[PDB]
Formats: structure tokens, C-alpha cells, sequence
């Protein structure tokens, strides 16, 4: 058993909604938002790995199209892109691809992120 | 497990000497490093905000300790007088975990490649 | 002389008016951005530096909160906010409160930027 | 309640993974700079205030990471298939007995991309 | 002087071994790194556009030059026979010139510590 | 035109700026991770391809690496007020002779700001 992640990052634009009047998060803004995916599973014994870390990148492509060089709020279930939101919502869409997933984090900068595990 | 993890880190300047070490060993010399801190709390997010708690609620629950250590000397601070990476973990932990419930992890971070995660709880 | 640097980092949302429909950047996105403030200039023999780093932060902040949490095209000048608008912008912006300013740089990812010059 | 110790590596080798399909890119000899994080828990001495010293762990380790560092990986016992998967797990045989405190080894090939080993 | 200068940074994975170091030295030793290369361009920017050229553009034309290194033995490839920093740095100038003819320098790290910038 | 060679390092180290106000933060007993970059400058050799080994120049910094690292830097003669500004310059003047390809020192007290000297 063993664990694998691979990192992506994303540039897009967002807003919080429900932040009050003048909190900097409800104005329109952006970031350069980073992701990491993790998968937990057995390494088999030809291929010395789980999955190749390719087939990882490759199953978060089309969600990475749809969130990168875009505004959040206009893609259902992101209308209150926080990133505990985003980390659930990322979850949701690469489960069904990636069955060994384990947890999705998600950075909004440097500092600050969470760790969403389903 | 199943979870959810909020996370936020810092950055502190700051001197202190190992008082136990072997004579001439480096740490026993006073010296500093560039420390970095990171918080982790775990909980429920709030249908309605979205989140556990904002991430400017965490930096301003951590305000007063961080004031403490940065620009400072660690060994003059109480309980700090062995100020190890284990310790200043601990020690934080203690500071911080009664004005931040959900608080479930301390790391602190000597140096960029090594570093210490307290969990107290 | 010696040249003294520090860097700020803003969360930003652009939009890129004048690329071909289709291409990526001419939608409504964002970046951290990452701005490096470049000074040149003689150490005092006193003080021992050029200006405190605290100086420098503090001459910039006023841009730099028009920059942060906020949408560049909405800012007069930054209409076409490229990474070479943008450092030029805040050169010209900059340059009447820190004189010994020597340079711009602008990152809008990790992996690349854009440096800009005024004199 | 628990405190956890870990340190950071990096070593530069060479590598090929030979159960890749023809022509898959890492199948070719290529490299990376490694990272390799031993991390450790348990008991903090009053004393010491400390699990180990990181000077400790760096030793212990020493070793083990002359063997890999610029060396290629395919040529050492145990590591015919050198993926992160096989890699973590060779590393954590052979530290663990030489510090039984280790819970984890990751490593990662690149900046992006990693795995971590926690033990059978 | 008054200027505008872009840059923009390619990691990738390869092997290499330096042929003319004496026998024991680490570097002649099979080995590989993450290489960083760092294009740097200067020219005026277009009113229009608002760029000197797209980071795509920069990307685009690096590509081929970026695909024989990447995930491959350098010493393999004609030029690159003593794979140094500093021989690969003056290499790629060469490769890349011709088809970015803003190209002002290019920076290779083998590390994340240690590097060199060839200026033509 | 050039090839330039560089290398970083790190160390750990306390120091205070002894000569700001009473009550500036940097006045108190402090410290950093300080990364310092070396640079050199000259010909690329045709048979070993390099214009020294990244060893070598690790080797000829050593000595004052060592006086740096893990130690006060307020007293070591010549550092009495170790600004960015004069440890950069500092560190020129230690290395200079044994490195005369050096064409740059860098010094970053933290990895936001720094200083860049070039004699
Ligand atoms: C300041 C800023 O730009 C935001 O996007 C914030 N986002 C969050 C936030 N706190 C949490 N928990 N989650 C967040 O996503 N605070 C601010
Ligand atoms: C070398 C140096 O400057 C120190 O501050 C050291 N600190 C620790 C240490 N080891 C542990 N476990 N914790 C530490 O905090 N070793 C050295
Ligand atoms: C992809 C993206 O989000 C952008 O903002 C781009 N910006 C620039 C760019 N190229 C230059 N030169 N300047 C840029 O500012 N390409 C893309
Ligand atoms: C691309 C490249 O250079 C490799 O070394 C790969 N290695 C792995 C890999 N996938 C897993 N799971 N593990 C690996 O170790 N994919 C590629
Ligand atoms: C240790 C190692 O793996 C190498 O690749 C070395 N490379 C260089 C080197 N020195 C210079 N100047 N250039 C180099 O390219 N030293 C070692
Ligand atoms: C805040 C702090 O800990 C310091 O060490 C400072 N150092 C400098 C500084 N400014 C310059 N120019 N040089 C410096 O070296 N400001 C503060
Ligand atoms: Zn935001
Ligand atoms: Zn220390
Ligand atoms: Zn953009
Ligand atoms: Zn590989
Ligand atoms: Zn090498
Ligand atoms: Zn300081």
C-alpha cells in the first residue's frame, strides 16, 4: 500500500459572495491557485507503480480546462468558490475517473490552503 | 479518514542557542533562522460561508504569539528556554489552541529542509 | 553603488482585450501576482544600507492597494494588462516616490515575467 | 497527541523504468533531482527536548543516500525497476532498521510529483 | 537602459555524465537532474498587443529544441558529448537563436542552487 | 558576449542592526536563513567545459562560510553593523581573493528582499 500525488496549478478569477461588505475577498480578484491530488492504493508488481503518474494528469485534464484561465463563479457548484468549496467540488468531478483518490488540496496562494478527503 | 483541513502558514525571524548540546556543537552557538510556522485546524464548513473559518481569522487568533517570536530571542521567552524545532511546536500548540478549538496541527520549520508537526489532541 | 530588490506578492483578477477570440488569456481570470521593486544606489556610511526594506514597502503600498483584490482593467492604464503594460504602469507609478528605483519586474506565474527599465 | 521529526534530501541521479510500453518517455535513460523525506515519530526527551538530533537522522541516512546520489538507480540491487513507488520502499528497508522511529519516506522525482511509503 | 526584457523558465529530466573529469569525481559518474532553462528575450512591445511576444509564442518555438533534451541521455546528442552548464547553455543559445531572434540569454541550472547564464 | 557561473548557499545566523531607531524591530537580538549567491564571470575552458568546478567555488567560500554559519554576526570584525548592504560587500571582500572571477555577491536575509553587490 503506498500513497501518490501529483500537483497542478490554475490561473482564474473569483469572488466570495457571501463575505461582508467591504471584506477584499468580494471583489472581484484572482489567483494562481494550486491543486494537489493524492491516491492511496496497492503498487502492482510489473509496473512497480500504482498508476502512472500520467493517467493522474490525465484524468484531471478536462476539469483543469474547464477552472483554468476562468472566472469560478459561473461553473455550477462554484457559485461560492472558496477553496474548501473548490477542493469538495474537485473532489466531486476526478472521483469517478481516479477511484483510488484520497484527498484533493487546494491552494489559493503560497500560504494558505485546504485538504478536503473524501 | 474522512476530513476536512484548513491550513496557514508564517514566517518569523528570530535567534536562539540549544542550552544541552554537546560543547561545540553548532546549535549550542547563539545563531537564527528564518522560521516558518503552519497552522492546521479541522472541522465542519458552514453551508452558508462556505468555509470552516476565514484564513484572516486564523492569522489574527495567531497575531499576538507571532509578535512574540518574531524579531525576538527564543530563549527569553518562557517555556522557550530549550527551543527546539519539538519544543516551539509544543509550546505554540499550548498558546494557540485556546483561541483556535478546531486547531488539530502545529509544524514548525527550522530551515527550509527540516522541521517538526505536533499534533496534540 | 549596490542595488537592493524586495518583492510583494498580489492577488489579481485581468483579462487581455486585444488577443484573437479563442485564446485563453482574452478570458476573465487571475494570477498571484509577483512584483519585484529593484533601488540602485550609495550605501550610507551610517545607517549601512541604500534604504530600509521597510522604506520601500511602505512608498509602494498605495499601488500596491489598487493592485491587490482587485480587477485590472478597471484601472486607468492598465486597460491591456500584460505582464510589459503592468511593469512599465508601475514603474511610472512608482519612480516620483522611490527616485532610486532601477527596475520592474512583473510575474504573473512562477515560471515566467517580464522585467522592465525606465532609464 | 503525537510529534513527528522529518528531514529533507536531494539527490541527483539517472534512471529508466523498463516495464514502461516502447515508447514511452520514461522508459528512455533520462534523470531527476530527487527529494527524499525520512520522517519520524515519538517520544520528545524532556531533556534533549528533542526526538533526534537532524544532525542524527542525516547520518543515518548518509549511506544509503551516497549509494544513490549520482549514481544511476537501475544498476543497484533492488531498484531493476526504479520507480518513486519501488524507491520509497527500498529507502524505507534500508533505514528502518537503522532507525526504527521512521513512519514515513516520501519521494519525490520532481517539484510536482511524489509518492509516500508508511511502511507493510 | 530603458528596455523591456521577458523571460520564461522550462524545467526538464534527463541524464548526463561529464566525460573529462578525473577518475572518482561524482559528475563523471552516470547521473542525472531536473535541468531549469531560462529563455530571456528583449525587444519593444507591440501598441497592440501589449507584449514583445506571447509567452506561448516563446513556449511554441522552444519546443523541439526542449523535446531532445527532455526525458533523454545528453551526452548522446551531437554538441552535447561534455554535457557541462555551461556547454549546454552555450548549445541551447545555438538551437534557439535562429527561431527567437530576441533571445538575449539562457540560464541552466542543474540544481536548484547552482547554475550558469550564457549571454551572446 | 559572457558566461557567468553561479552558486548558493545558506546559514543560519542571529544578528541586530545596531544603528536604527529605538524600538525598530531589526535593533532587537534577531535572526535569519541568509542565503548568499556567488557569482564569477570569465572563459568557458575547451577541455574540462566549465570556467571553474561549482566545487571549487563552494571549497574557496568555506573558510567564511563557516565564520557565518551557526554564529553572532555582530561580532566578527567587520560586521558590527551586518546590514544586507554590508555583509554583501563583506563577503566580496573575503572572497575576492581567493575567487578572482567573482563578479557578484547576493545576500537575502529573507527570501523577499535582498541586495546585490557587483564591487
Ligand atoms: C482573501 C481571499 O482572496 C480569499 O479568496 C479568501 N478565501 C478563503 C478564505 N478563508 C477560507 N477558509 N477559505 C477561503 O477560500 N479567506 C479569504
Ligand atoms: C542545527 C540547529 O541550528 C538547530 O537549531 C538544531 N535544532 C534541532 C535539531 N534537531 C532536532 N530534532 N530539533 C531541533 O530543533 N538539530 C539541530
Ligand atoms: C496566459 C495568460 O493568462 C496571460 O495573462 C498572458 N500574458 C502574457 C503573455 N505573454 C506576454 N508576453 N505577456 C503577458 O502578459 N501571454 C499570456
Ligand atoms: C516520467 C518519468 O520520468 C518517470 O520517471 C515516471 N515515473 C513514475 C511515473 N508514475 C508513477 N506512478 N511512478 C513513477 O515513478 N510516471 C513517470
Ligand atoms: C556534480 C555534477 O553533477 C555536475 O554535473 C557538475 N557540473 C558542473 C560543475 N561545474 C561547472 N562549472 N559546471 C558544471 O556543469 N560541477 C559538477
Ligand atoms: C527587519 C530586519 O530583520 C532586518 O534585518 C533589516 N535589514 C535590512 C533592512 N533594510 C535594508 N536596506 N538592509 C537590511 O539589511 N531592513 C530591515
Ligand atoms: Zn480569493
Ligand atoms: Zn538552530
Ligand atoms: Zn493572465
Ligand atoms: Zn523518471
Ligand atoms: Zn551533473
Ligand atoms: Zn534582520
Amino acid at each position: 500500500s503506498t500513497t501518490l500525488f501529483k500537483d497542478f496549478t490554475f490561473e482564474a478569477a473569483h469572488r466570495l459572495p457571501h463575505v461582508p461588505e467591504g471584506h477584499k475577498a468580494g471583489r472581484l480578484h484572482g489567483h494562481s491557485f494550486m491543486v494537489r491530488l493524492e491516491i492511496t492504493g496497492e503498487v502492482d508488481p510489473h509496473t512497480g507503480w500504482i498508476i502512472d503518474f500520467a493517467e493522474l494528469k490525465a484524468a484531471f485534464k478536462p476539469t483543469y480546462e474547464r477552472l483554468d484561465h476562468h472566472y469560478l463563479n459561473d461553473i455550477p457548484g462554484l457559485e461560492n468558490p472558496t477553496s474548501e468549496v473548490l477542493a469538495k467540488w474537485i473532489w466531486d468531478q476526478v472521483k469517478p475517473v481516479v477511484p483510488l483518490l484520497s484527498a484533493v488540496m487546494v491552494k489559493e496562494t503560497c500560504t494558505a490552503g485546504c485538504i478536503y478527503r473524501g
